[PDB]
């Protein structure tokens, strides 16, 4: 019925997940579809990241990759940003307003032949993972449980992704509620308390204006809105 | 030990309240409190509400009562807006900064008269309700299942509170996880499918500028923030 990430949203997958209310159902048939995938937005893809930069001296809108190859962003933090922003779904030009998948973005040119390997690595958080036995997709978090990455890599894009909507499915294509998230093994309260209570090593995001670290929720908030596409903007200087 | 609403806040309450981190609490012996407090800030007291108002056309900030003073915000919305300041805890002045109790706004001069005694009910969904038999302080939840105001009105608190933290404990004082929500009777799923598939129910608030209805949730995000203060706010004209 619905489009999610990259698969469409059954309308049972939806009401079992949480989402929508056995009422809303019986209103879709005997009812509008337009608005009510427009007022479960934020579940099918996603509320807005950090899709681009803004700086303060010529006024202008700039995607991440673009910056740092003119110099505004180092190369370092280029990397988080491009990350998190494939780990939500897809890779974002405020300029022109395209959501684009890893393999699009580096056709259109929005990102460096040198980050696309890492790029295409992130991009497992929305559309899984592979179980080294039984080659079954599992989510980033159970990729953390079996040791397939660090668990400071794999919270680092967690927190990206709750900051924009909540936790993925990966079979299922969508966001879903923390308490759903639970049932289905894909978070866990242990892991709601490194994000509530931040510490040092939970600091994976770089401001480059204070010039601290911080979470995706907090330098998302660090963002200014933008009035044509709504996609938030890091302001920047020089 | 931390500062919530109005009362203070344990450390083991927090802990249980999956807020904290167990290792958290044996580092608060070992070097601070001034940064933990200030990393589980928006559980305390909260993230910000819709404190004030800010018209295109002088370009000043003011709190919501003075607006409907000078015609910029009809009696109607006004109630709303300061309805909602208090189911989250304090009543705001953005051009001071000041957050404050019903009782000692009032006296300030921050709210009228003719609000000050409904003003003083929506903030019973901040320190609790008293149950007819035994007298003993219940949730606004609880209040909704014994019948002692309508879920339009009661919805419309609820909403103003998740938007902003959580939603908050009577007797603890601090925002909570909506899974421990759960747990403690204070919340359930059946709420969270009318919020996240709203309708022209749960449209409670009023959007001056564009006229039309809407949740706590999605007028909030058409606020903008201030740098001094940080207090969102609402944008007119006239």
């Amino acid at each position: 019925s619905f489009q999610g990430i990259r698969q469409p949203v059954t309308v049972t997958e939806l009401v079992d997940s949480g989402i929508l209310r056995p009422s809303t159902v019986n209103e879709l048939e005997s009812g509008s579809y337009d608005e009510v995938g427009e007022r479960i937005k934020d579940f099918l893809q996603g509320s807005s990241c950090i899709a681009g930069i803004y700086n303060e001296t010529t006024k202008q809108k700039l995607g991440i990759y673009e910056a740092m190859k003119i110099g505004l962003v180092r190369p370092g933090t280029a990397l988080e940003l491009l990350e998190a922003q494939a780990a939500t779904g897809f890779i974002v030009d405020p300029v022109s307003n395209l959501r684009l998948p890893v393999e699009e973005a580096y056709k259109r040119g929005l990102v460096g032949i040198e980050f696309k390997e890492k790029l295409l690595s992130a991009e497992r958080a929305v559309t899984g993972y592979n179980d080294p036995e039984t080659g079954n997709i599992i989510s980033l978090f159970q990729a953390m449980n079996k040791e397939l990455i660090e668990k400071g890599h794999g919270i680092r894009l967690l927190e990206a992704q709750i900051a924009t909507g909540g936790i993925i499915d990966p079979k299922e294509s969508h966001r879903l509620p923390v308490d759903i998230a639970y049932k289905r093994g894909y978070f866990n309260e242990e892991l709601s308390e490194i994000l509530s209570d931040p510490s040092d090593d939970t600091k994976g995001f770089f401001d480059p204006n204070t010039e601290e670290n911080l979470t995706y929720l907090q330098l998302k908030e660090r963002c200014i809105k933008d009035e044509e596409t709504g996609l938030c903007l890091l302001p920047l200087k020089e």
